């Protein structure tokens, strides 16, 4: 159970953006219903206000939380991966639209889940955004907690893979569109029950062994780390 609290661009913290522009749910209940609409936006998908203001190459920092900002972030339970997808924000996130800028599944080195590293880094991970048409975007922050995965939802409503998935509404200024924006996925549509990565038992398999559910990231992709950017306690 996580949310976005907010953005940071550039190392400096947008502000709160709930239901201004991120396109928040009412709370951190998990989405699991593959097929359903909830998954491109979660459940509460309808233009907000506001759409944050960046430059190609700038640094895009969302921000999790747990009940409060800069808490526990997400219960260590839910281990699993982290992805960013962007769809231009004509589509409202609909159609084959949605490009994969990120993927962090398990560090074999530091022998750590993507999210086990969110929680170390406040809630905190970033992407680089890319050199596509400047105009409207949402970018879509996926993290998946597996620790109820080796069920599939689709045969046990009560288990399953648990999706925190949120929309961030991101105006893209200044780009020379230099890396035109490629065909995308659906969602709901791109994973499915035999989809890699959605059923998988993280208690008898070993870590390393799991693969993330496709798509790879678009080679066009500039990049994105989880890591403390900001320090919200100063805020
Ligand atoms: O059910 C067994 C699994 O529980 C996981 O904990 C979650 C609880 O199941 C869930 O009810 C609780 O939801 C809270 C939420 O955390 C809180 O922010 C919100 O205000 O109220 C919700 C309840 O209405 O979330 C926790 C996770 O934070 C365990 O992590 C898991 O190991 C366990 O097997
Ligand atoms: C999953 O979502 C589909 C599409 O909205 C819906 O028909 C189906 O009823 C959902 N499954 C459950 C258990 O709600
Ligand atoms: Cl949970
Ligand atoms: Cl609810
Ligand atoms: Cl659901
Ligand atoms: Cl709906
Ligand atoms: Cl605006
Ligand atoms: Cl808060
Ligand atoms: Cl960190
Ligand atoms: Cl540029
Ligand atoms: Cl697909
Ligand atoms: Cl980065
Ligand atoms: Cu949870």
């Amino acid at each position: 159970h996580t949310l976005v609290w907010g953005v940071w661009v550039n190392g400096v913290d947008q502000g709160d953006g709930r239901n201004i522009y991120i396109r928040s749910p009412p709370n951190n209940n998990p989405v699991k219903n593959l097929t359903s609409p909830d998954m491109t936006c979660n459940v509460d998908n309808r233009v907000v206000p506001k759409s944050v203001p960046v430059n190609a190459g700038d640094t895009l920092t969302f921000e999790w939380y747990h009940n409060t900002r800069d808490d526990d972030i997400i219960a260590s339970s839910h281990h699993g991966p982290i992805a960013v997808y962007i769809a231009p924000a004509a589509s409202n996130g609909q159609g084959n639209v949605w490009v994969k800028l990120f993927e962090d599944a398990y560090n074999v080195t530091n022998s750590t889940w993507a999210v086990d590293r969110l929680i170390t880094a406040h809630g905190q991970h970033s992407v680089v955004v890319p050199h596509v048409a400047p105009g409207d975007y949402l970018f879509r922050a996926e993290i998946i907690a597996l620790h109820e995965a080796d069920s599939l939802y689709s045969q046990n409503p009560i288990r399953g893979a648990q999706f925190y998935i949120s929309c961030a509404q991101i105006t893209i200024n200044s780009s020379d569109d230099s890396t035109p924006l490629p065909a995308g996925v659906p969602f709901p549509g791109a994973y499915t029950d035999s989809t890699p990565g959605i059923q998988f038992n993280i208690y008898t398999t070993p870590a390393t062994s799991y693969v993330a559910p496709p798509p790879s990231v678009w080679s066009g992709a500039l990049g994105g780390s989880i890591a403390q950017v900001g320090d919200a306690s100063l805020e």
